[PDB]
């Protein structure tokens, strides 16, 4: 159960105030454009992104030079979430679901209102974080190199560039102890399993989002639960229910344990009672591209976790947001199945 074909790939969620620079970090990574073609410039939905850890080794390849951190995860699902404040449910949905998370805090600003309602998610699930202290490149006379490491780009620095990232990261650590939380600067933190990680980052030059991602796989192979490092019985929750083109009625799901396949027998909730259907296809974004924007999707005979997949099948109409979704095996009565679900 602990072999290479039986790894999962975590589920990272992205929380944080609105406007800290959430889906810009993930287009900075996904080399995408997602929060310029939002209305408003917010972020409405939650939309999830799988990274494969080839991709992960790469973006990280700055701050891992002589190739000999390792890599244990196969990949990792990252869940993007509205900062919105009228948004409160989906931000407990995305929290719900993940494994780890990243709190965006933007460094100009410290602690917000959205970011303290996240705190309280985070620290009602345990959930090990990471905080990307965004926006670095706001300091007044920041000299920038695109894609840096967050070290190397630091010692580059003016004095005042210096002094002012000092001043601004003393008053979000004394903000996280106000919370309860002590954090500290991420190579300053000499207790990586009960301290916070603070990592600078910029999304619009990239610098420190190599930190961050090395962290956030740390945090996977470090802090959660060994055995979620590996595939158990099947979890799997209905983000959305979508008409689309083609496929008619779809939902959108979240796959967070166990495999899916193309054909499964699957029951879920419905505004009548229990819907059961049959996976008439099962679909993915292409590798880091979102699952909230309309794509050429791929058709897969099995997905294994975590994943957000799309799947089409008859029936879905009234299938409910939130719902936990199951896949009828050999030994299950279909009938027993739907009582279960809801
Ligand atoms: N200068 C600078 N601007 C940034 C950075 N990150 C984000 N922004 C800007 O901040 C604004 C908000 O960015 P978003 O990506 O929408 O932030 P978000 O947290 O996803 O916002 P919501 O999802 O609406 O809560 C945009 O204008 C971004 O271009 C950064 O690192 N530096
Ligand atoms: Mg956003
Ligand atoms: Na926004």
């Amino acid at each position: 159960h602990m072999n290479k074909d039986n790894l999962r790939s975590p589920i990272c969620c992205i929380l944080g105030h609105v406007n800290t620079g959430k889906t810009k970090l993930l287009d900075k990574i996904r080399q995408t454009n997602v929060q310029e073609g939002e209305a408003g410039g917010i972020t409405q939905q939650i939309g999830a992104t799988y990274f494969p850890v080839e991709a992960i080794k790469q973006k990280t390849a700055v701050v891992n030079k002589d190739g000999k951190f390792e890599f244990k995860v196969p990949g990792l699902l990252i869940i993007d979430t509205p900062g919105h404040e009228s948004f409160s449910n989906l931000r407990s949905r995305g929290s719900s679901l993940c494994n780890i998370a990243i709190l965006v805090v933007d460094i100009m600003h410290g602690l917000e209102p959205q970011t303290i309602e996240s705190l309280r998610l985070l620290r009602e699930r345990k959930t090990p974080f990471v905080v990307a202290l965004n926006k670095i490149d706001r300091l007044y006379g920041w000299k920038k190199i695109e894609n840096n490491g967050f070290r190397e780009s630091f010692a580059l620095q003016n004095k005042a560039v210096q002094n002012e990232f000092r001043n601004r990261l003393d008053q979000v650590k004394l903000q996280f102890a106000e919370q309860g939380f002590n954090s500290e600067l991420f190579y300053e933190n000499k207790n990586f399993a009960r301290y916070v990680s603070l990592v600078p980052t910029s999304a619009h030059t990239g610098e420190g989002i190599p930190d961050m991602l090395k962290l956030i796989v740390q945090l996977c192979q470090e802090r959660m639960a060994s055995s979620l490092m590996y595939l158990s019985e099947l979890q799997a929750t209905v983000l959305e229910v979508k008409a689309i083109e083609g496929f008619g009625v779809t939902i959108d799901v979240i796959l967070s344990n166990g495999i899916l396949r193309e054909g499964d027998r699957i029951v879920l909730c419905g505004l009548e009672g229990p819907i059961k259907t049959n996976i008439r296809a099962l679909l993915t974004p292409a590798p880091m591209r979102e699952l909230r924007i309309k794509g050429q999707y791929i058709h897969h005979k099995e997905v294994k976790a975590a994943q957000g997949v799309k799947i089409s099948a008859p029936g879905l109409e009234g299938a409910i947001a939130g719902s936990r979704l199951l896949v009828v095996g050999p030994d299950d009565d279909e009938e027993e199945l739907e009582e279960e679900v809801e």
